[PDB]
């Protein structure tokens, strides 16, 4: 099976550069394999060369719609710091580029 | 043998989509299948003002690896000569999306 699904998971979420306390929090995240075949056949041109020659077609796996959270985080010296991140609520095939 | 990636074979009738023109008929390779790569999608954090890109994402596509430049020389109504190009399908292999 293994489609297009979302799924939970927790991680923690630090400060690449500044230490702070590690707060852990619930995920989600688009995985799995889209049904429709993905192809690219080549374009004809009367003009130029083709900076891009070929016509293709790709389904992906990804968040279609997703809710905004923010996250303080305790980082030493006293300093409180926020994190901005998206809660993915429902995933979908959608083309590789739109 | 399964569906996968690969190269497929077709004949194909070039013609200019406005001028009138005799049309040729050439062989033509595309890339179709279905990666084996599972596709993903991950939300990324950030310390800035909110990402413009909050993803950071995987996905495979079938696509040309290698080509060969062609060139044709189409007839038409007007006593003129146009030349098309495309590209000669070599091979295929499953790429990521992005680049
Ligand atoms: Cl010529």
């Amino acid at each position: 099976p293994r489609r297009c699904m979302r799924h939970h998971y927790v991680d923690s979420i630090s400060h690449p550069l500044y230490k702070c306390s590690s707060k852990m929090v619930l995920l989600a995240r688009c995985e799995g394999h889209c049904s429709q075949a993905s192809r690219s056949e080549p374009l004809v041109s009367f003009s130029t060369v083709l900076k891009q020659p070929f016509r293709s077609s790709c389904h992906c796996c990804r968040p279609q719609t997703s809710k905004l959270k923010a996250l303080r985080l305790r980082c030493s010296g006293g300093m409180r710091l926020t994190a901005t991140y998206r809660y993915i609520l429902s995933c979908h095939c959608e083309e590789c580029n739109s």
